[PDB]
Protein backbone atom coordinates (compact mmCIF):
# COMPACT_ATOMS: atom_id res chain seq x y z
CA UNK A 1 0.00 0.00 0.00
CA UNK A 2 1.22 3.48 -0.98
CA UNK A 3 0.45 5.06 2.37
CA UNK A 4 2.12 4.98 5.78
CA UNK A 5 0.55 4.16 9.12
CA UNK A 6 -0.04 6.21 12.27
CA UNK A 7 -0.13 4.83 15.80
CA UNK A 8 -2.65 7.37 17.20
CA UNK A 9 -6.03 6.96 15.49
CA UNK A 10 -8.54 9.12 17.43
CA UNK A 11 -12.04 7.70 17.70
CA UNK A 12 -15.07 8.89 15.74
CA UNK A 13 -16.95 11.45 17.82
CA UNK A 14 -14.04 12.50 20.07
CA UNK A 15 -14.75 15.92 21.60
CA UNK A 16 -12.19 18.59 20.75
CA UNK A 17 -11.30 22.24 21.12
CA UNK A 18 -9.30 24.48 18.80
CA UNK A 19 -7.65 27.79 19.67
CA UNK A 20 -5.25 29.40 17.20
CA UNK A 21 -5.41 33.13 17.84
CA UNK A 22 -3.02 33.31 20.83
CA UNK A 23 -0.97 31.05 23.10
CA UNK A 24 -3.37 28.67 24.83
CA UNK A 25 -4.23 30.07 28.27
CA UNK A 26 -7.42 28.15 29.06
CA UNK A 27 -7.72 24.37 29.41
CA UNK A 28 -11.04 24.50 31.29
CA UNK A 29 -12.90 23.07 28.31
CA UNK A 30 -13.32 19.35 28.93
CA UNK A 31 -12.25 18.11 25.51
CA UNK A 32 -10.09 15.09 24.77
CA UNK A 33 -8.21 16.75 21.86
CA UNK A 34 -6.84 20.30 21.69
CA UNK A 35 -5.79 21.83 18.36
CA UNK A 36 -3.40 24.73 18.99
CA UNK A 37 -0.82 26.76 17.12
CA UNK A 38 2.52 25.01 16.54
CA UNK A 39 4.73 28.10 16.87
CA UNK A 40 3.32 30.12 19.78
CA UNK A 41 2.80 27.29 22.29
CA UNK A 42 5.78 25.84 24.10
CA UNK A 43 6.60 22.26 25.07
CA UNK A 44 5.32 22.94 28.60
CA UNK A 45 1.82 23.82 27.39
CA UNK A 46 1.72 20.68 25.24
CA UNK A 47 3.06 18.37 27.96
CA UNK A 48 0.56 19.81 30.46
CA UNK A 49 -2.34 18.91 28.20
CA UNK A 50 -1.02 15.37 27.79
CA UNK A 51 -0.40 15.00 31.54
CA UNK A 52 -4.11 15.80 31.97
CA UNK A 53 -4.93 12.91 29.60
CA UNK A 54 -5.44 14.95 26.43
CA UNK A 55 -4.05 14.65 22.93
CA UNK A 56 -2.51 17.69 21.22
CA UNK A 57 -2.79 18.49 17.51
CA UNK A 58 -0.42 21.23 16.32
CA UNK A 59 -1.83 23.59 13.69
CA UNK A 60 0.40 25.11 11.06
CA UNK A 61 -0.13 26.56 7.60
CA UNK A 62 1.29 24.23 4.96
CA UNK A 63 -0.04 26.12 1.93
CA UNK A 64 0.20 29.81 2.80
CA UNK A 65 2.99 32.20 3.78
CA UNK A 66 2.35 33.92 7.13
CA UNK A 67 4.46 37.05 7.41
CA UNK A 68 4.82 36.86 11.22
CA UNK A 69 6.48 33.45 11.54
CA UNK A 70 10.11 33.12 12.74
CA UNK A 71 10.98 31.03 9.65
CA UNK A 72 9.41 33.45 7.15
CA UNK A 73 12.72 34.59 5.65
CA UNK A 74 13.37 31.03 4.49
CA UNK A 75 10.76 31.48 1.73
CA UNK A 76 11.99 32.65 -1.66
CA UNK A 77 10.22 35.28 -3.75
CA UNK A 78 9.31 32.55 -6.28
CA UNK A 79 7.66 30.46 -3.56
CA UNK A 80 4.92 33.09 -3.14
CA UNK A 81 1.78 33.62 -5.21
CA UNK A 82 -1.37 35.71 -4.71
CA UNK A 83 -2.82 37.02 -1.44
CA UNK A 84 -5.36 34.92 0.42
CA UNK A 85 -8.63 36.82 0.04
CA UNK A 86 -9.74 36.61 3.68
CA UNK A 87 -6.49 36.40 5.69
CA UNK A 88 -4.28 39.50 6.06
CA UNK A 89 -0.61 39.16 5.25
CA UNK A 90 -0.97 35.59 3.95
CA UNK A 91 0.01 34.47 0.45
CA UNK A 92 -0.48 31.18 -1.36
CA UNK A 93 2.62 28.97 -1.57
CA UNK A 94 4.01 26.93 -4.42
CA UNK A 95 3.59 23.64 -2.55
CA UNK A 96 5.52 21.85 -5.31
CA UNK A 97 8.64 23.89 -4.53
CA UNK A 98 11.43 21.87 -2.94
CA UNK A 99 12.20 24.93 -0.81
CA UNK A 100 8.60 25.08 0.44
CA UNK A 101 8.63 21.34 1.14
CA UNK A 102 11.88 21.56 3.12
CA UNK A 103 10.52 24.43 5.22
CA UNK A 104 7.52 22.22 6.01
CA UNK A 105 9.82 19.33 6.95
CA UNK A 106 11.49 21.77 9.34
CA UNK A 107 8.08 22.59 10.83
CA UNK A 108 7.27 18.91 11.29
CA UNK A 109 10.61 18.47 13.08
CA UNK A 110 9.54 21.24 15.47
CA UNK A 111 6.10 19.67 16.01
CA UNK A 112 7.82 16.37 16.77
CA UNK A 113 10.33 17.99 19.12
CA UNK A 114 7.57 19.85 20.99
CA UNK A 115 5.67 16.61 21.60
CA UNK A 116 2.68 17.12 19.27
CA UNK A 117 0.57 14.01 18.86
CA UNK A 118 -0.58 15.24 15.46
CA UNK A 119 -0.36 18.10 13.00
CA UNK A 120 -3.17 20.01 11.26
CA UNK A 121 -1.71 21.45 8.02
CA UNK A 122 -3.78 24.37 6.67
CA UNK A 123 -4.37 25.77 3.20
CA UNK A 124 -3.84 22.65 1.07
CA UNK A 125 -6.80 23.72 -1.11
CA UNK A 126 -4.99 26.37 -3.16
CA UNK A 127 -6.33 24.79 -6.36
CA UNK A 128 -9.78 25.97 -5.20
CA UNK A 129 -8.73 29.61 -4.97
CA UNK A 130 -7.09 32.49 -6.82
CA UNK A 131 -3.62 31.21 -6.00
CA UNK A 132 -1.79 32.81 -8.95
CA UNK A 133 0.45 29.75 -9.22
CA UNK A 134 -1.62 27.41 -11.47
CA UNK A 135 -1.98 25.00 -8.55
CA UNK A 136 -3.97 21.84 -9.30
CA UNK A 137 -5.64 19.02 -7.38
CA UNK A 138 -2.73 16.70 -8.26
CA UNK A 139 -0.33 19.23 -6.70
CA UNK A 140 -2.33 19.14 -3.48
CA UNK A 141 -2.61 15.35 -3.52
CA UNK A 142 1.17 15.01 -3.94
CA UNK A 143 1.79 17.61 -1.22
CA UNK A 144 -0.69 16.17 1.29
CA UNK A 145 0.71 12.65 0.89
CA UNK A 146 4.24 14.07 1.25
CA UNK A 147 3.24 15.75 4.53
CA UNK A 148 1.50 12.58 5.77
CA UNK A 149 4.45 10.29 5.07
CA UNK A 150 6.73 12.85 6.75
CA UNK A 151 4.50 13.25 9.83
CA UNK A 152 4.05 9.48 10.21
CA UNK A 153 7.84 9.00 10.01
CA UNK A 154 8.06 11.40 12.98
CA UNK A 155 5.48 9.32 14.92
CA UNK A 156 2.71 11.92 14.48
CA UNK A 157 -0.79 11.68 13.05
CA UNK A 158 -2.22 14.03 10.43
CA UNK A 159 -5.53 14.98 8.86
CA UNK A 160 -6.96 16.72 5.82
CA UNK A 161 -8.08 20.35 6.13
CA UNK A 162 -11.21 20.93 3.95
CA UNK A 163 -10.08 20.05 0.36
CA UNK A 164 -13.14 17.83 -0.17
CA UNK A 165 -12.38 17.17 -3.86
CA UNK A 166 -9.18 15.23 -3.09
CA UNK A 167 -10.41 12.96 -0.24
CA UNK A 168 -10.28 9.64 -2.20
CA UNK A 169 -6.62 10.27 -3.07
CA UNK A 170 -5.30 11.03 0.44
CA UNK A 171 -7.73 9.42 2.88
CA UNK A 172 -5.66 6.25 3.39
CA UNK A 173 -2.91 8.51 4.76
CA UNK A 174 -5.29 10.63 6.91
CA UNK A 175 -6.32 10.04 10.51
CA UNK A 176 -9.19 12.58 10.43
CA UNK A 177 -10.72 15.51 8.62
CA UNK A 178 -10.78 19.10 9.84
CA UNK A 179 -13.76 20.73 8.12
CA UNK A 180 -15.05 24.28 8.21
CA UNK A 181 -18.65 25.19 7.54
CA UNK A 182 -19.92 22.04 5.79
CA UNK A 183 -23.28 22.49 7.58
CA UNK A 184 -23.69 26.11 6.51
CA UNK A 185 -22.87 25.04 2.93
CA UNK A 186 -24.96 21.82 3.01
CA UNK A 187 -21.82 19.82 2.14
CA UNK A 188 -21.33 17.54 5.15
CA UNK A 189 -22.10 14.42 3.07
CA UNK A 190 -18.78 15.02 1.30
CA UNK A 191 -16.95 14.62 4.60
CA UNK A 192 -19.06 11.79 6.09
CA UNK A 193 -16.76 9.32 4.30
CA UNK A 194 -14.26 9.86 7.12
CA UNK A 195 -16.48 8.44 9.92
CA UNK A 196 -17.62 5.75 7.49
CA UNK A 197 -13.95 4.62 7.61
CA UNK A 198 -13.54 4.97 11.39
CA UNK A 199 -12.05 8.47 11.30
CA UNK A 200 -13.40 11.59 13.04
CA UNK A 201 -14.39 14.83 11.40
CA UNK A 202 -13.28 17.75 13.56
CA UNK A 203 -15.94 20.16 12.34
CA UNK A 204 -16.04 23.97 12.82
CA UNK A 205 -19.05 26.26 12.30
CA UNK A 206 -18.90 30.08 12.39
CA UNK A 207 -22.55 31.17 12.81
CA UNK A 208 -21.72 34.75 13.87
CA UNK A 209 -20.13 35.69 10.53
CA UNK A 210 -16.62 36.58 9.48
CA UNK A 211 -16.48 39.97 11.24
CA UNK A 212 -18.00 39.20 14.69
CA UNK A 213 -16.01 37.64 17.54
CA UNK A 214 -17.39 37.64 21.09
CA UNK A 215 -18.19 35.40 24.07
CA UNK A 216 -21.98 35.20 23.54
CA UNK A 217 -23.84 32.00 22.67
CA UNK A 218 -25.39 31.64 19.21
CA UNK A 219 -29.12 31.63 18.66
CA UNK A 220 -31.04 28.37 18.91
CA UNK A 221 -31.59 28.26 15.15
CA UNK A 222 -27.93 29.03 14.46
CA UNK A 223 -27.04 26.16 16.77
CA UNK A 224 -29.54 23.82 15.08
CA UNK A 225 -28.08 24.73 11.68
CA UNK A 226 -24.55 24.11 12.95
CA UNK A 227 -25.43 20.85 14.71
CA UNK A 228 -28.37 19.17 12.95
CA UNK A 229 -27.52 17.41 9.70
CA UNK A 230 -27.45 13.83 8.50
CA UNK A 231 -24.74 11.89 10.29
CA UNK A 232 -23.93 14.76 12.67
CA UNK A 233 -23.70 12.27 15.55
CA UNK A 234 -20.42 11.14 13.93
CA UNK A 235 -19.05 14.68 13.52
CA UNK A 236 -17.09 16.29 16.37
CA UNK A 237 -18.58 19.77 16.12
CA UNK A 238 -17.39 23.03 17.65
CA UNK A 239 -19.08 26.39 17.28
CA UNK A 240 -16.38 29.06 17.24
CA UNK A 241 -15.65 32.67 16.54
CA UNK A 242 -14.02 33.24 13.16
CA UNK A 243 -10.82 34.30 14.95
CA UNK A 244 -10.62 30.87 16.69
CA UNK A 245 -9.96 32.34 20.14
CA UNK A 246 -10.86 30.45 23.35
CA UNK A 247 -14.64 30.82 23.11
CA UNK A 248 -16.44 27.60 22.17
CA UNK A 249 -20.00 26.27 22.17
CA UNK A 250 -20.86 22.56 21.84
CA UNK A 251 -23.95 20.91 20.37
C1 LIG B 1 -5.73 34.60 27.01
O1 LIG B 1 -4.88 35.48 26.34
C2 LIG B 1 -5.57 36.41 25.51
C3 LIG B 1 -4.54 37.09 24.65
O2 LIG B 1 -3.67 37.88 25.45
C4 LIG B 1 -6.34 37.35 26.41
O3 LIG B 1 -7.06 38.26 25.59
C5 LIG B 1 -6.61 39.62 25.70
O4 LIG B 1 -6.96 40.18 26.96
C6 LIG B 1 -6.55 41.54 27.13
C7 LIG B 1 -6.88 41.91 28.55
O5 LIG B 1 -8.23 41.60 28.86
C8 LIG B 1 -7.28 42.41 26.11
O6 LIG B 1 -6.79 43.73 26.25
C9 LIG B 1 -7.88 44.66 26.24
O7 LIG B 1 -8.19 45.08 24.93
C10 LIG B 1 -9.34 45.94 24.90
C11 LIG B 1 -9.83 46.10 23.45
O8 LIG B 1 -8.71 46.05 22.59
C12 LIG B 1 -9.18 46.16 21.23
O9 LIG B 1 -8.08 46.48 20.39
C13 LIG B 1 -7.03 45.51 20.37
C14 LIG B 1 -5.86 46.16 19.62
O10 LIG B 1 -4.87 45.18 19.33
C15 LIG B 1 -7.57 44.22 19.69
O11 LIG B 1 -6.58 43.21 19.75
C16 LIG B 1 -8.86 43.68 20.36
O12 LIG B 1 -9.46 42.70 19.49
C17 LIG B 1 -9.95 41.53 20.19
O13 LIG B 1 -11.34 41.63 20.43
C18 LIG B 1 -12.18 41.68 19.24
C19 LIG B 1 -13.63 41.78 19.70
O14 LIG B 1 -13.82 43.07 20.27
C20 LIG B 1 -11.91 40.45 18.33
O15 LIG B 1 -12.63 40.59 17.11
C21 LIG B 1 -10.40 40.30 18.05
O16 LIG B 1 -10.14 39.16 17.23
C22 LIG B 1 -9.62 40.26 19.35
O17 LIG B 1 -10.06 39.05 20.00
C23 LIG B 1 -9.87 44.80 20.82
O18 LIG B 1 -10.81 44.99 19.75
C24 LIG B 1 -8.98 47.27 25.57
O19 LIG B 1 -10.19 48.05 25.66
C25 LIG B 1 -8.41 47.02 27.00
O20 LIG B 1 -7.82 48.21 27.54
C26 LIG B 1 -8.79 48.91 28.36
O21 LIG B 1 -9.39 48.03 29.29
C27 LIG B 1 -8.57 47.50 30.42
C28 LIG B 1 -9.56 46.90 31.37
O22 LIG B 1 -10.80 47.55 31.06
C29 LIG B 1 -11.69 47.32 32.16
O23 LIG B 1 -12.38 48.52 32.57
C30 LIG B 1 -13.41 48.28 33.56
C31 LIG B 1 -13.33 49.39 34.58
O24 LIG B 1 -13.43 50.64 33.89
C32 LIG B 1 -13.21 46.86 34.15
O25 LIG B 1 -14.08 46.65 35.24
C33 LIG B 1 -13.45 45.82 33.01
O26 LIG B 1 -13.05 44.52 33.40
C34 LIG B 1 -12.74 46.26 31.75
O27 LIG B 1 -12.15 45.10 31.16
C35 LIG B 1 -7.76 48.61 31.10
O28 LIG B 1 -6.82 48.00 31.95
C36 LIG B 1 -7.06 49.50 30.05
O29 LIG B 1 -6.32 50.53 30.70
C37 LIG B 1 -8.08 50.08 29.07
O30 LIG B 1 -9.01 50.84 29.86
C38 LIG B 1 -9.53 51.97 29.13
O31 LIG B 1 -10.60 51.59 28.24
C39 LIG B 1 -11.79 51.03 28.87
C40 LIG B 1 -12.78 50.63 27.78
O32 LIG B 1 -12.69 51.58 26.72
C41 LIG B 1 -12.36 52.07 29.86
O33 LIG B 1 -13.45 51.49 30.55
C42 LIG B 1 -11.26 52.48 30.88
O34 LIG B 1 -11.77 53.41 31.81
C43 LIG B 1 -10.01 53.00 30.18
O35 LIG B 1 -10.39 54.24 29.57
C44 LIG B 1 -7.42 45.85 27.10
O36 LIG B 1 -6.15 46.34 26.68
C45 LIG B 1 -6.99 41.91 24.70
O37 LIG B 1 -7.79 42.60 23.76
C46 LIG B 1 -7.27 40.42 24.56
N1 LIG B 1 -6.80 39.95 23.27
C47 LIG B 1 -7.49 39.12 22.47
C48 LIG B 1 -8.81 38.64 22.99
O38 LIG B 1 -7.04 38.76 21.38
C49 LIG B 1 -7.33 36.55 27.24
O39 LIG B 1 -7.97 37.36 28.21
C50 LIG B 1 -6.67 35.37 27.96
N2 LIG B 1 -7.68 34.49 28.49
C51 LIG B 1 -7.69 34.04 29.75
C52 LIG B 1 -6.56 34.48 30.58
O40 LIG B 1 -8.57 33.30 30.18
C1 LIG C 1 -1.82 5.71 -4.06
O1 LIG C 1 -1.89 5.39 -5.47
C2 LIG C 1 -3.14 5.71 -6.11
C3 LIG C 1 -2.98 5.31 -7.56
O2 LIG C 1 -3.66 4.09 -7.85
C4 LIG C 1 -3.45 7.20 -5.95
O3 LIG C 1 -4.68 7.52 -6.61
C5 LIG C 1 -5.93 7.36 -5.89
O4 LIG C 1 -6.28 5.99 -5.67
C6 LIG C 1 -7.50 5.83 -4.94
C7 LIG C 1 -7.63 4.36 -4.57
O5 LIG C 1 -7.85 3.53 -5.70
C8 LIG C 1 -8.69 6.39 -5.73
O6 LIG C 1 -9.80 6.31 -4.83
C9 LIG C 1 -11.26 6.24 -5.10
O7 LIG C 1 -11.71 4.87 -5.35
C10 LIG C 1 -13.18 4.77 -5.33
C11 LIG C 1 -13.61 3.31 -5.30
O8 LIG C 1 -14.57 3.14 -4.26
C12 LIG C 1 -13.73 5.56 -6.53
O9 LIG C 1 -15.13 5.39 -6.64
C13 LIG C 1 -13.37 7.06 -6.39
O10 LIG C 1 -13.95 7.77 -7.50
C14 LIG C 1 -13.94 9.22 -7.46
O11 LIG C 1 -14.78 9.66 -8.52
C15 LIG C 1 -16.16 9.27 -8.37
C16 LIG C 1 -16.87 9.56 -9.69
O12 LIG C 1 -17.07 10.96 -9.77
C17 LIG C 1 -17.82 11.30 -10.96
O13 LIG C 1 -19.09 10.63 -11.00
C18 LIG C 1 -20.08 11.04 -10.00
C19 LIG C 1 -21.34 10.24 -10.28
O14 LIG C 1 -22.41 11.16 -10.51
C20 LIG C 1 -20.30 12.55 -10.10
O15 LIG C 1 -21.23 12.96 -9.11
C21 LIG C 1 -18.97 13.29 -9.91
O16 LIG C 1 -19.18 14.70 -9.92
C22 LIG C 1 -17.95 12.84 -10.96
O17 LIG C 1 -18.45 13.31 -12.22
C23 LIG C 1 -17.48 14.14 -12.89
O18 LIG C 1 -16.39 13.38 -13.41
C24 LIG C 1 -16.75 12.33 -14.35
C25 LIG C 1 -15.47 11.58 -14.77
O19 LIG C 1 -14.62 12.46 -15.53
C26 LIG C 1 -17.57 12.91 -15.56
O20 LIG C 1 -18.11 11.82 -16.31
C27 LIG C 1 -18.73 13.88 -15.08
O21 LIG C 1 -19.38 14.53 -16.20
C28 LIG C 1 -18.24 14.89 -14.01
O22 LIG C 1 -17.40 15.84 -14.68
C29 LIG C 1 -16.78 10.02 -7.15
O23 LIG C 1 -18.13 9.60 -6.95
C30 LIG C 1 -15.96 9.75 -5.87
O24 LIG C 1 -16.42 10.64 -4.81
C31 LIG C 1 -17.14 9.91 -3.77
O25 LIG C 1 -16.26 9.52 -2.70
C32 LIG C 1 -15.75 10.57 -1.82
C33 LIG C 1 -14.85 9.90 -0.79
O26 LIG C 1 -14.00 8.97 -1.46
C34 LIG C 1 -16.92 11.36 -1.17
O27 LIG C 1 -16.40 12.47 -0.43
C35 LIG C 1 -17.91 11.88 -2.25
O28 LIG C 1 -19.02 12.51 -1.60
C36 LIG C 1 -18.36 10.76 -3.22
O29 LIG C 1 -19.27 9.94 -2.45
C37 LIG C 1 -14.44 9.86 -6.11
O30 LIG C 1 -14.19 11.27 -6.10
C38 LIG C 1 -11.84 7.20 -6.29
O31 LIG C 1 -11.30 6.87 -7.55
C39 LIG C 1 -8.41 7.85 -6.08
O32 LIG C 1 -9.35 8.33 -7.03
C40 LIG C 1 -7.03 8.05 -6.72
N1 LIG C 1 -6.77 9.47 -6.91
C41 LIG C 1 -6.24 9.99 -8.02
C42 LIG C 1 -5.83 9.02 -9.06
O33 LIG C 1 -6.07 11.20 -8.16
C43 LIG C 1 -3.41 7.61 -4.48
O34 LIG C 1 -3.55 9.02 -4.37
C44 LIG C 1 -2.08 7.20 -3.85
N2 LIG C 1 -2.01 7.57 -2.44
C45 LIG C 1 -2.87 7.16 -1.49
C46 LIG C 1 -2.59 7.66 -0.10
O35 LIG C 1 -3.82 6.42 -1.73
C1 LIG D 1 6.38 25.58 -8.51
O1 LIG D 1 7.49 24.74 -8.23
C2 LIG D 1 7.71 23.71 -9.21
C3 LIG D 1 8.83 22.85 -8.69
O2 LIG D 1 10.01 23.63 -8.52
C4 LIG D 1 8.03 24.34 -10.55
O3 LIG D 1 8.10 23.29 -11.51
C5 LIG D 1 9.35 23.26 -12.23
O4 LIG D 1 9.39 24.23 -13.27
C6 LIG D 1 10.61 24.23 -14.03
C7 LIG D 1 10.49 25.37 -15.02
O5 LIG D 1 9.19 25.42 -15.59
C8 LIG D 1 10.80 22.87 -14.70
O6 LIG D 1 12.06 22.84 -15.36
C9 LIG D 1 10.74 21.75 -13.67
O7 LIG D 1 10.76 20.50 -14.33
C10 LIG D 1 9.47 21.86 -12.83
N1 LIG D 1 9.46 20.85 -11.79
C11 LIG D 1 8.36 20.17 -11.44
C12 LIG D 1 8.53 19.16 -10.35
O8 LIG D 1 7.28 20.36 -11.99
C13 LIG D 1 6.92 25.31 -10.96
O9 LIG D 1 7.31 26.05 -12.11
C14 LIG D 1 6.60 26.30 -9.85
N2 LIG D 1 5.43 27.09 -10.20
C15 LIG D 1 5.47 28.39 -10.49
C16 LIG D 1 4.15 29.02 -10.83
O10 LIG D 1 6.51 29.04 -10.45
C1 LIG E 1 4.46 7.06 19.00
O1 LIG E 1 3.19 7.56 19.48
C2 LIG E 1 2.41 6.60 20.21
C3 LIG E 1 1.12 7.29 20.59
O2 LIG E 1 0.01 6.66 19.98
C4 LIG E 1 3.19 6.10 21.43
O3 LIG E 1 2.45 5.07 22.09
C5 LIG E 1 4.56 5.57 21.02
O4 LIG E 1 5.30 5.29 22.20
C6 LIG E 1 5.30 6.61 20.18
N1 LIG E 1 6.59 6.09 19.73
C7 LIG E 1 7.73 6.76 19.90
C8 LIG E 1 8.97 6.11 19.38
O5 LIG E 1 7.75 7.85 20.47
C1 LIG F 1 -21.99 6.91 11.93
O1 LIG F 1 -21.18 6.05 11.13
C2 LIG F 1 -21.57 4.67 11.21
C3 LIG F 1 -20.50 3.87 10.50
O2 LIG F 1 -19.32 3.79 11.29
C4 LIG F 1 -22.96 4.52 10.59
O3 LIG F 1 -23.35 3.16 10.64
C5 LIG F 1 -23.94 5.39 11.37
O4 LIG F 1 -25.22 5.34 10.74
C6 LIG F 1 -23.46 6.84 11.46
N1 LIG F 1 -24.32 7.60 12.35
C7 LIG F 1 -25.31 8.39 11.92
C8 LIG F 1 -26.09 9.10 12.98
O5 LIG F 1 -25.55 8.54 10.72
N1 LIG G 1 -3.08 31.18 9.68
C1 LIG G 1 -3.83 32.00 10.62
C2 LIG G 1 -3.73 31.31 12.01
O1 LIG G 1 -2.38 31.42 12.41
C3 LIG G 1 -4.68 32.02 13.02
O2 LIG G 1 -4.24 33.30 13.26
C4 LIG G 1 -6.15 32.10 12.50
C5 LIG G 1 -7.07 32.90 13.47
O3 LIG G 1 -6.82 32.33 14.72
O4 LIG G 1 -6.15 32.70 11.24
C6 LIG G 1 -5.34 32.06 10.24
O5 LIG G 1 -5.79 30.76 10.11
Amino acid sequence: GNYTTAKWQPAVGTKWQIELLYALNDTSVDAEIYDIDLFINDKSTIAGLQRAGRKVICYFSAGSYENWRPDKDKFKDSDLGHDLDDWPGEKWLNISSANVRQIMLDRLDMARDKGCDGVDPDNVDGYDNDNGLDLTQADSISFVNFLANAAHARNMSIGLKNAGDIIPSVIKNMQWSVNEQCAQYNECDTYAVFPQNGKPVFHIEYPKGDKTNNDLSVTASQKNAACDFAGSANFSTVIKNMNLNNWVEYC
